[PDB]
Order: C-alpha cells, then sequence, then structure tokens
C-alpha cells in the first residue's frame, strides 16, 4: 500500500518492482499551442504528485463549491497509494508539432514489419503514453481517467490497454509470475538492484546523442494475441520445447532450479530462450515489464487472451529490434501474433517539485 | 485463504466478497442429456481442486510427455484466494434435454426496460460459471480450465472481468465506491443475515420447483457509464442524484454513511429512493455486484461502469419491481444498460459424491 516517490533522476514505474495491475493509455494531441501543451504537462506533473501520495487531485473530491464539478473523480478516496507508478513517454508523431522536429531522438527508431505481424493501426502509435502501474486496479483507472480529464481539449485518448496481472519481474528475490501460457515469466529480467546493468542496457546516456533524454529511456509496447486453443492441446514436452525450460520450475531444459543458467546447447535451436538470449543477440539485453490480459471472447467460442509486451532499453536499435528479428524462426511463433505497436520516448525523471514531465525537451 | 466448496448453498452468494470477478456465460452445443451430465460431474471435481489451491486432474506439469498438461498452469503458485466457483443455468438450457416443464416459474424472462440498448451478443447463454477470487489470475484459470474441459460440449458465450476493493490495502469494512465516486453496498443485505437471506435470496421448497430448493435466482446487468458525462457533472448534481452526499456517503441531510435515509428528503427521482425497499413494496436485493474497465471505445471514452449481479429468491419479486422503479431514475441520464442475463443457480454440492446440477438431472 506504501507509495513510491515520485521524484528521481529516472522516472519511476521501470526499475520499480512490478505492480500488479497496468492501465496503459496512449494519447492524442489535438491542440497546435506548444505553451498550452507545456501548460498541460506542467498541470499533469502536479496531479502526478498528488496521485502517486495517494492525494486526490486539485482541489479534492468533494467540500468544493456545490455548483461545480469536483477537481477529483473520486473513486480513489479512502485507497492507499498502493505502489501508483505513472511514467509518461512521447511517441515519434509528437515531433511532427511545436517545432520539435529537429529533437526526436535518433534512438527513437520506428520499427521494421516483422514476420507475421497483423498490426491494428487503431491500437497502435500514439503521440503519448502514461503507463501507470499499481497494485489496486481501481487506484490506476482513477490516476488515467483524471489524467485524461484534465487534458480535455489538449489531448484525446486514442488506445487503452489494461492488465490484469503482471508477466515480468525486476525483483529476482520475489516469486517470479506466470503468463497465460502457464510459464514463469521474467527470470532473466535486469533487477532493479543492479544499477550498472540497468546505465548500460536501460537508461539512455548524454554521450548517445540526444541531451534532453539523459536518464530516460526508450519503450516498444507490442499487443500480443495467444492462441490458446493451439497451444493447450500442445503436448507437455512440446510446450516445454517451445522455450527451452520445464514447465513446473522453470528450469533451463536439463537443469533443477529456476535460477540456474542457461545451456543454449541443450535447447532446441528454434526455442524462445535460446533465441532471445543476449549471447545469441551480441549482448543485447532488455528490460521486459509486461502484463497479461483477456478482453472479452473471440466471438468464436473462446477466451480471448494475451500478453501486453513492453521492454524498456536504451537504444530501439540494439535493444528490441535485434532480439524480435531474431525471433522470427521462434517456435513460440505458432501460438501468438503480435496485433499492436508502439514506441514512446520515456524522458528522465521530475527532479523536484519545480520540475516537471518534459521540461528538458521544451 | 478459501472458502468451502461444499454447502447446502453454493458459496459466492452470501460468502465474503472477493475482491475480484471472472464472470462467463456458456452455449451448450451437445444434444446428449449423458453427454451434458458427465461434464457436470468433471466440471464438479474440476471445481474442488480449484477452491482448494490444487491443479485439475494429474496436474500441469510431470504427466505422461506426449500428453497435454490436465492443468494448463498459470495459477502455480499462487494461493486458494478465497475462490468460489458459482454455476447458474439459463431459461434457454430448458429447451434442452427434455427440460422444459422443469424450469422455475422464478427464472423470469425480464422484460424490456425504458433505455435497454441490450447487445444480444453480451446476453443471455444457456449457463454461467461465476468465479470470483482475490487474485484476478486464479479466477481466469479457473474459467480457462473449465472452457478447456468443456471443449466440444459448451462453448464461452460472453465474459465478463471486474474488480472490486483490494483487500490487501483496503480494511474489510470500508464500503467500496464505484466509478461514479460513490461509496455502493451501503445498504445490502449482508451475508451474515440468515434469516433476511432465507426471506430475499434463497429458494425455498414452497416456492414451487423442489429441485430449485436452497437456490438463488442471479440477474446479471452490465451497465455502462457515461463517465466524462457524468465528470462535468456539478458536486451538487451527482449528489441530488443518488440523495446521497458524496464524501461520507451519508443520507441526506443525515451525517453518517450508515445513518438510515429519510426518503422524503431525497429528490422524487434520486436513484436510493427509487430502489429502496420502502419504495418498492419491501423488495430486497442482494447486490454482488462488481466494477469493471475493458478500455476505450472508439471515441475515446471510458468502457466502464458497473457489471450488476444481484441474488433473490425470486425474479417477478426482486430485481423486476426494482428496475422497473427506475425508470424515472436520475441516474438513467448518465447509465445505459448494455448486456443482460438471467440464471437459476441451483443448490449448493452437499458432500464429496455430489455434483452440479444433481437436484434437476436426478
Ligand atoms: C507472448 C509472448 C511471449 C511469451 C509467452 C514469452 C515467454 C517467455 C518465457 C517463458 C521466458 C523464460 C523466462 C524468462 O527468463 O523470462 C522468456 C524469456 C525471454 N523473453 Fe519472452 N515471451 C514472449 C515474448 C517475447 C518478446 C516479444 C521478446 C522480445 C522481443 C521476448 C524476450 C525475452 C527475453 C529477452 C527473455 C530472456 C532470455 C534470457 O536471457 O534467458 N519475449 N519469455
Ligand atoms: C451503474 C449503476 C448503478 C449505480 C452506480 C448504483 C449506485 C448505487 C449507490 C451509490 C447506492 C447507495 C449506497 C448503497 O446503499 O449501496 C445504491 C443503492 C441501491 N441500488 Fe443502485 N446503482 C446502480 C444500479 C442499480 C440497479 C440496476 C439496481 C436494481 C435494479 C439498484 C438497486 C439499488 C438498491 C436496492 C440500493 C439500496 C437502496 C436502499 O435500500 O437504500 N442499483 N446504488
Amino acid at each position: 500500500g506504501s507509495a513510491v516517490p515520485f521524484h528521481g533522476a529516472h522516472q519511476a514505474g521501470i526499475a520499480t518492482p512490478v505492480q500488479d495491475r497496468l492501465h496503459f493509455a496512449a494519447f492524442d494531441v489535438t491542440t497546435e499551442d506548444r505553451a498550452a501543451f507545456v501548460a498541460l504537462l506542467k498541470e499533469w506533473t502536479a496531479a502526478a504528485r498528488r496521485l502517486t501520495a495517494g492525494h486526490a487531485v486539485g482541489e479534492g473530491a468533494y467540500g468544493g463549491l456545490p455548483e461545480a464539478p469536483p477537481d477529483d473523480t473520486g473513486e480513489a478516496l479512502g485507497l492507499k497509494p498502493s505502489r501508483l507508478t505513472l511514467t509518461i513517454g512521447f511517441g515519434p508523431s509528437l515531433f511532427t508539432r511545436f517545432g520539435l522536429a529537429d529533437l526526436r531522438p535518433e534512438a527513437l527508431a520506428d520499427l521494421p514489419k516483422f514476420p507475421g505481424d497483423n498490426l491494428d493501426r487503431a491500437r497502435s502509435g500514439g503521440d503519448l503514453c502514461v503507463q501507470a502501474c499499481a497494485d489496486d486496479p481501481q487506484v490506476a483507472v482513477h490516476a488515467i481517467r483524471n489524467l485524461a480529464r484534465i487534458g480535455f481539449g489538449k489531448v484525446v485518448v486514442r488506445w487503452s490497454q489494461l492488465g490484469f496481472g503482471k508477466t515480468s519481474s525486476t525483483t529476482p528475490d520475489k516469486q517470479t509470475p506466470r503468463n497465460l501460457l502457464g510459464f514463469k515469466d521474467g527470470t532473466r529480467n535486469i533487477a532493479g538492484t543492479e544499477k550498472d546493468r540497468l546505465d548500460r542496457f536501460v537508461w539512455a546516456a548524454e554521450k548517445d546523442g540526444t541531451p534532453w533524454m539523459t536518464g530516460g529511456s526508450y519503450l516498444v509496447a507490442r499487443r500480443i494475441r495467444m492462441h490458446i486453443e493451439t497451444w493447450d492441446r500442445a503436448s507437455l514436452q512440446e510446450q516445454e520445447d517451445v522455450f527451452g525450460r520445464d514447465k513446473g520450475e522453470g528450469a533451463p531444459v536439463g537443469k533443477a532450479k529456476e535460477r540456474d543458467e542457461p545451456f543454449l546447447k541443450a535447447m532446441k535451436p528454434d526455442a524462445h530462450v535460446r533465441l532471445a538470449h543476449p549471447d545469441s543477440n551480441g549482448g543485447a539485453t532488455l528490460l521486459r515489464r509486461g502484463y497479461s490480459f483477456t478482453d472479452g471472447t473471440d466471438g468464436l467460442g473462446r477466451l480471448d487472451a494475451g500478453l501486453f509486451f513492453l521492454a524498456y532499453q536504451r537504444d530501439i536499435r540494439t535493444g528490441f529490434v535485434p532480439v524480435q528479428r531474431n525471433l522470427a524462426t521462434d517456435a513460440l511463433n505458432e501460438f501468438i501474433q503480435h496485433v499492436g505497436s508502439a514506441v514512446f520516448a520515456v524522458p528522465p525523471g521530475v527532479r523536484d517539485a519545480d520540475d516537471w514531465w518534459g521540461s528538458t525537451l521544451f
């Protein structure tokens, strides 16, 4: 129920322990007024400071003038902060506005088309994103709802995705969660304590070429549908062969324990772990931070199920792209389809109470 | 930790309200009564394992490598999480298996209500399973595995995820708020009120349908809220719609949440005044609904609301009179009923040899 500090050299919500729930929103910008957008970023930052401390936005949820709408919509009253983090990112399309063309980071690369992609353009892209993570879904929805309200007339929600449970880990001391295929997902990630690895693989540095992004990161989001009918009729051995880890313990094939190091040559050549491992990708390493989803039925008698894959990295071109390119032959591809995609530049942290989201850019 | 599965009544009605819901409606594809009975027995056996935190069948791993696992594995390592699984039978089931003369009279078709905009695809269903647990992955796992066991005999027609409070951070005695920011559940039937349950919730043998003794009747309504319209209303308008204040949730003119309402102080079309038993000839409901937030629609609006669940001894004397009385509810401006279903929820599974539906099928 505790608060996660909002201020820092980096935004929270990346290296932070992974919270139970996600509400991710992508927004498009509808104002051409730079000043008006800056004013919004400042108002959003002020709101975020309140929300992440478990306080209502503005002048509160009640006790104001009866004839005015409340400043806060009120559905989080009486709730703890619930480890809420709010992480903002800027999409490539933002940089066509407000005289920002020359400030688009090279590391903010458009993704190439990957074999098997079936991207819904309506649930892809976005000028900006807010990732709300919390242990309480109500706290996360409240945050997104109030941000959108504050932004009325300046931004619209383009698409959103709720995640009912995590399928990632930045805390190797704690139990690794399972995805909806039944496997542990997050064993070999980057932990929030691994400062050297975060600097090497996750945080943008000044020397990378875009000074305003120093201390930020780059985010890839992929909405991935899972073919659970197809998966659920596969044998145990087929499932384990797909990954290169056993299902029960999640140990690498041949070994006894989850956290024993993979011996890649014992895996099938098309095993997911083998193809995704840094050693198979010239050292490319990602911070994975995704969540599971189910959005009803598919209209053909089955549950809908998928994984909202999020990865943070220092450079999209040296993180997600190489690794996804190497998954072209993945055995897992029989059972998944990417159906939504977005990339974002996640700026540096809000340093103190006078700072604001995007201040280094604007 | 866990809730007993066996009882005179099914669990999940009068037992403590858990933090999360996965509700699924199923349609039956087989015409063979014997095949359906066999399915009910297999599902009962699965439910016994699931509610005790155990995998279905021979487990999620460690069986024959060349066989699909009996349990899909995504709840391994999780706790029982107070899982309850409650089954119900829709009116349409009774057109199968020679059952037409065993449809309870209390399982009434709902009339059309003013302002209904029901999606046929998220309405009805031959049967339902209500899965409630504190961990949504435990609930989803239960539905996913029941659906799998049933493949070839049943299909999933529609599915809804929902959330109430998060118990780890929110005291049990605090009333949850709905997404309109009002406390929701103050004046309800509590599972401690054994006589009120007998009067208003459980079917009695003398009511007309012996197989349903100890069962109940369920109305499910998917109710969208027009969030962005509501959030533009003044605080006064919002309070006037309900007849309670927003901060404390006290009836107008009173000081505390649990102060008994004075109906005449409320506006004539206030929700509480219209829905109160005194306004409806004494009609009283067990509400056990959950909030939902599914995402955003094509206009960028929040697809959110209340998945309303009411249990009652007879649909004709519970939901129908109360909902009829809400014809002029001030709340109607901000809500729309977009899905509907009714179910007969049979008596409890008495012991280890009993099975869901045994009083009906014989
Ligand atoms: C639905 C899609 C996916 C599923 C079900 C899935 C599942 C898994 C599982 C079970 C593991 C092993 C445990 C672990 O170390 O985390 C794993 C590892 C990994 N996955 Fe995936 N994954 C998916 C998509 C992706 C994608 C899209 C990428 C990157 C483009 C990726 C990158 C990785 C990486 C880097 C590892 C760790 C490999 C290592 O260093 O040992 N995964 N995944
Ligand atoms: C989105 C839709 C709805 C919302 C937001 C809503 C909200 C509320 C709220 C805030 C209260 C007062 C606190 C409480 O006693 O729980 C209440 C009471 C109640 N509601 Fe609703 N409600 C909705 C729909 C319905 C429907 C469809 C029915 C029945 C057909 C219903 C029946 C009741 C009853 C019986 C009470 C208790 C009245 C009393 O005895 O004081 N509600 N509702």
